[PDB]
């Protein structure tokens, strides 16, 4: 069975104390065994040292992005090598803030997870449609495309999960049905299936980045093709301790 | 006079021995006066808090860059309020390889420069011209219309420095003249002096960021209207010392 998957993704927030105080509440937790669910929490660029210095060893920090290739001449962005060096394992690439703000295109992130991968970083690579895109019925198009396009770029899958974003269900008062959730999930793991193996589509995680109203998290984290949460606003808070809980059962 | 300024931009570069390495050789380093030369050193994000933990105190940090706007739901961005909270002092904006690379806009550069100055962070502001722009003999049109794009969005210049870049001999195996960089800079001021104020033009630095062959610094800054540079790759090196020294 694929291992419960919880991401906390914090986002352009924090201050010095607003970090200890997150991760005094994360270390006082107590949470589903190692076994049960895999923990990540992915604090901005400048806090990285300070939350992997103090936060429980078994949960995992992960850098919000990083470069699309080795370091060098690229003022202001933040290589795969770096992270390496800083004992950073995991990253987040293709978010659908930088895809739609930053205009990151889907060649472009799977360029990134691809040069993440080959330095030895552990990747949430993210995916998602737009309400027009939904609204067409295009959702399984894009959803595979943008999964191609990382797919065509990597070797191995071992050390990647794949968050499904709907772009029209996050932050926009619309919340997706768990029966919705569990209808791309399945897709998407077939469209694996197909394209890359059996063996890829049955161990690859594949977490739900949408909304969710208070209290509905096990009913998504029990839909047969869903395998965690990449969370947002609430990994600043202790709900997101509530989030993790529901790895149980 | 105007105060030489000397800023060290390491680019993508460094791991936690490298960093120590570079800040242990800085903090032994004997160089001009806090009078005679104001120095700042640009590390990625990931070693602002050990850089300015670490380095001598009169010497200054900066970030590479910052977001346009307060933080919230810009995955992977840094807002300038983070940096404040940090104690970073400096950031550098609109620098040619975002310009250039990452697309970032002269107005998205403006609207940068003018929340980092709201939020009481110093800027060395980045302006320069391509070749294409520099063969049509569009520089000071290129890099006016870069400046105007600030100077539209921000009222107090007295913690901005503009970093003048030819993007055509920046590690392309051209190297600019000082006539060229003292041509650049001139007409910039003469632009500041009509378009903001005689104040602004007289007291604002304007330091170069182009390639320069190592012996070669201080032919630039004995340049009229040449205030100090935006160093790169050398940065990471003993030679940046060297550069500092320039400001004798
Ligand atoms: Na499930
Ligand atoms: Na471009
Ligand atoms: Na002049
Ligand atoms: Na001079």
């Amino acid at each position: 069975a694929r291992k419960f998957f919880v991401g906390g993704n914090w986002k352009c927030n924090g201050t010095a104390e607003e970090v200890k105080k997150i991760v005094n509440t994360l270390n006082e937790a107590q949470v589903p065994s190692q076994d049960v669910v895999e923990v990540v929490v992915s604090p901005p660029y400048v806090f990285l040292p300070l939350v992997k210095s103090t936060l429980r060893s078994d949960f995992f920090v992960a850098a919000q992005n990083c470069w699309v290739k080795k370091g060098g001449a690229f003022t202001g962005e933040v290589s795969a090598e770096m992270l390496v060096n800083l004992d950073i394992p995991w990253v987040i690439l293709g978010h659908s803030e930088r895809r739609a703000i930053l205009n990151e295109s889907s060649e472009f992130v799977g360029d990134k997870v691809a040069y993440a991968l080959a330095q030895g970083l552990k990747v949430i690579a993210c995916v998602g449609e737009t309400l027009e895109e939904r609204e067409a019925g295009s959702t399984m198009d894009v959803v595979a495309a943008q999964t191609k396009a990382i797919a065509d770029r990597v070797t191995n899958w071992s050390n990647v999960v794949i968050a499904y974003e709907p772009v029209w269900a996050i932050g926009t008062g619309k919340v997706a049905s768990p029966a919705q959730a569990q209808e791309v999930h399945d897709e998407l793991r077939k469209w694996l299936a197909k394209n890359v193996s059996a063996d890829v589509a049955a161990t690859t995680r594949i977490i739900y980045g949408g909304s969710v109203n208070g209290g509905n998290y096990k009913e998504l984290g029990g839909q047969a093709d869903v395998d965690g949460f990449l969370v947002g606003g609430a990994s600043l808070k202790p709900e997101f301790i509530d989030i993790i809980k529901a790895a149980e059962v």
